[PDB]
């Protein structure tokens, strides 16, 4: 011990905040809740609850105003490109004083992983087109896009496709993961045939200008969403989890020499005896198992580079995926030595715990969950 | 301050169930959003509504403070369901070092909240002396000098029973009462859902909705259960002679706030006496119930025209205070609140579901009534 900085928990493509979800937690899901466990060994938590199916941007920007508080600020440029809102909702702040100068650990799972990369890339480095856009129509800019605002002391990525993930590819995508969707709402004891009057799970379309309405079924809504910008368009966590979208992120989107990253890979198959496809195992969660992981461990795509290595999976993203980005990228990844290094991709390893298990969505005995994240809390309990 | 913890009778359900539709609040809205938005501390139990007040009371304890439910060696060996239930982390459980709560509870509520009181502060001789005789641990519950509650407030609770359960038709009525507040919350009787929906929470009694089975088919073997067959049910409680029973051992204590608000729906006929249910109470309770709650004398069981008057669920003189084998003394509100009796509130023009928001009722203003008694039991902290 001695850094004493909070710790920001940070979703993925499903996500949802502590009021919401009727208390059901994404980080627990039915282990508990690891923002309490935490918080009672003495490690300063906290949970963000950004638009699980929005971009990137979007959710940097969302993520952001959640932190130091204020009005969300996509940006004049990014605003006038997609055709969405520039401006979202306003929160009080978690962390106010961050700006002053404290500091935060960011721990995220799945794309929460890319976003907790480009808030720290976008709070040191801005964006030029933001720039360049607001002089040019001499408008305001949001402090993300300025730079120098170093205040992230660590990354950690859990489960996280830095590279994409391949099941984006797969025929019947769309439909699929959707039904993923109302597989997680199922975990959570929330059905998706019934108009709940409650918000429950609420997407935070505020920018695209979609809300569930009153009388409307999530599968309706859900439906509704499929032929929407937030599926069909550039600006969305689809095109970021597509390998080439994720490519053009890792382009832009490096490691602060000032960050200490963190990933940790995942599996929950086995390779074949005559082939090197991969297999679910046993224990998977249902959903994952049937629908998606015998595409992950068997799609090979000679011209995207595609090939053996990304067959392992964890019945969502493919396995090679989570060491950190390397399609498009510059950034080092170093196997965990023991000294956590600066400025690198410290690979901490591969655990035999499936996407959903490793935020407790979905059961695992074997996986002592509360053991691994008070574990990770203490490494990032050591500083600079 | 003191927060507060709403508490429902022998129909309720936790803030995930029933999809959402609340049983605090139902087609009105959700009265302890209204609460907690306006700034008094709120939270919402969900115990067994078919349970005992002895069953329901040991499971609040567990809920508020955190543990595993211990309804007693005694008592589980007495009635033969297990002793141990289940384990909850605990909304509040600072009340065991220094803490207070308000509780508000309608219905059959207000007979668990007194018998939640009383277990808090005199414990249970019984089980105490069960415990000394068979080598068992004894439950916090049962010792005694715990005085965590502050307040209680009983809304349309059956404090010495209510007459309908000596309807002749009463089991199968009883349950149809069940499937129209299921009916209301848009819940289906007959559809073999696979969502658990409303869980009865008898694991005590081994007993739980199969997936794939109905309500009516389930409610169909509950009735067989011991849950409507014993002397350990919300329905014997509910009888006029189970209120007796209870009322001649849960007593006021004097260091609590007793608030009694009474209810009714009813005009008495000119030459009977009888009475009859109001345009707009809810139409099952005007159909199924309010004619033989407005007719049903007995007078071995001393049910005179006095006991007439109803909500459409329960008897309107039963809900001042308890009184059948009781003690607890009843002063009409004077404008201060007294302690350690039941303070009389009134009586209010107001359904049995109306004054939780279960049933429309334009011209009763529920948010604003809720949000009056906050302050009153603010008056305090
Ligand atoms: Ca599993
Ligand atoms: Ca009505
Ligand atoms: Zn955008
Ligand atoms: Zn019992």
């Amino acid at each position: 011990r001695a850094n004493d900085a909070p710790i920001v928990l940070l979703h993925g493509f499903t996500g949802w905040g502590r009021e919401e979800m009727f208390g059901f937690k994404y980080w627990g899901g039915v282990r508990g809740d690891i923002e309490q466990w935490l918080n009672d060994n003495g490690y300063r938590t906290y949970t963000l609850a950004v638009g699980p199916l929005s971009s990137n941007w979007d959710r940097a920007c969302e993520a952001y105003a959640q932190l130091v508080g204020g009005t969300v600020d996509y940006g004049a440029a990014h605003a006038a490109k997609h055709g969405h809102a520039r401006f979202g909702r306003t929160y009080p702040g978690l962390l106010p004083e961050l700006k002053r100068g404290g500091r935060i650990h960011i721990i995220a799972h799945s794309q929460g992983g890319q976003t907790a990369r480009m808030l720290v890339s976008l709070l040191e480095n801005g964006s030029q087109e933001e720039r360049e856009y607001a002089k040019a129509h001499n408008v305001s800019l949001s402090p993300l896009f300025e730079g120098g605002h170093h205040f992230v002391l660590s990354v950690t990525t859990i489960a996280t496709p830095h590279d994409g993930t391949t099941l984006v590819n797969m025929v019947d995508f769309t439909d699929r993961f959707f039904d993923l969707q109302k597989a997680v709402l199922e975990a959570a004891a929330v059905a998706s045939n019934v108009p709940y009057t409650s918000q429950v799970y609420d997407f935070k379309l505020d920018q695209w200008g979609l809300r569930r309405q009153p009388g409307e079924s999530f599968d309706h809504y859900f439906e509704r969403l499929k032929r929407s910008p937030v599926w069909t368009s550039t600006d969305t966590a689809r095109y970021d989890l597509s390998v080439s979208g994720a490519e053009k992120l890792n382009q832009w989107v490096q490691a602060s020499p000032n960050t200490y990253y963190l990933s940790f890979s995942t599996e929950r198959t086995y390779r074949g005896a005559l082939t090197g496809n991969h297999y679910p195992e046993l224990g998977m969660n249902a959903f994952s198992a049937v629908v998606c992981a015998p595409f992950l461990g068997s799609y090979r795509n000679p011209t995207l580079g595609i090939d053996d290595r990304w067959l392992e999976n964890d019945g969502i993203v493919n396995t090679v995926s989570m060491n950190g980005p390397k399609r498009g990228s510059s950034d080092r990844i170093v196997p965990y030595d023991g000294t956590l290094k600066k400025g690198v991709w410290n690979d901490m390893g591969t655990y035999n715990v499936d996407h959903l298990e490793i935020i407790g969505v979905d059961p695992n005995p074997s996986f002592d969950i509360r053991a691994f994240y008070l574990r990770l809390a203490e490494q990032l309990a050591s500083l600079r």
